[PDB]
C-alpha cells in the first residue's frame, strides 16, 4: 500500500467513503472535494507518482481509467466529468501515491487549473 | 478511412498538418494548437474511441500506453518540476473533439480546482 495516507486508506486503517475495489485498485470519494462529485481512484500497487511507471503498468494505469469511468457512470455523472493526474510540483500532486482524480456534477472550466 | 474524420484523425493520417513529438503504431503524441501552459500536448490513440465513457474493457492497455508515451514525452521535453494529464469527458467536461485525447501540460506552477 506504501508509507502515506492513501497506504493507510488501502489497509483499512483510516476510514473513506469507498465507491468501488477490487483485487488491484480502489475508488473512493476525496476528502476535500473540488466538484459536486470528486472521488479518487488508486493503484493498491505503491507508484510513487506516474513519472516512475514502468512499462509493465500500462495495463494497471488504463485499469484505473476504467474503474473510474466505470464508477462515473454509476454516481449518475451522465453530462460529463474530468480526470486528472497531477505529477510532482508544478503538477501540484499532493499525495506521492499515484491517484486518478474524476471531478463532475458541475461545468468543468478552462485551462484545468 | 481510418482513424476517423475528427481532426485527430486527419492529424493521424497526415492530412492536416501538426507538430508530431512521438508516434508509434498504437498513438500518436503532438503540441496543442491552442497551449494553455507553456508546453502542452496532447497523446491520442490511432484506434477511434469517441469519448472515455465509451472505452472497452479490452482498451486498458491502450490508455495505460497513453499515460506512459505522455510521461515519457513530459521527461524528453525536460519538464523535471512535473506536469498536469487531463481527459475531458462530454459537456461538463469542456469535451471539444470526440476522438479520445489525453492533455500533458506543464512549464508553470498548474492550480488547484484543475478548472
Amino acid at each position: 500500500g506504501g508509507d502515506t495516507i492513501f497506504g493507510k486508506i488501502i489497509r483499512k486503517e483510516i476510514p473513506a467513503k469507498i465507491i468501488f475495489e477490487d483485487d488491484r485498485c480502489l475508488a473512493f470519494h476525496d476528502i476535500s472535494p473540488q466538484a459536486p462529485t470528486h472521488f479518487l481512484v488508486i493503484p493498491k500497487k505503491h507508484i510513487s507518482q506516474i513519472s516512475v511507471a514502468e512499462d509493465d503498468d500500462e495495463s494497471l494505469l488504463g485499469h484505473l481509467m476504467i474503474v473510474g469511468k466505470k464508477c462515473a457512470a454509476d454516481l449518475g455523472l451522465n453530462k460529463g466529468y474530468r480526470m486528472v493526474v497531477n505529477e510532482g510540483s508544478d503538477g501540484g500532486q499532493s499525495v506521492y501515491h499515484v491517484h486518478l482524480h474524476v471531478l463532475g456534477g458541475r461545468q468543468m472550466h478552462w485551462p484545468p487549473g
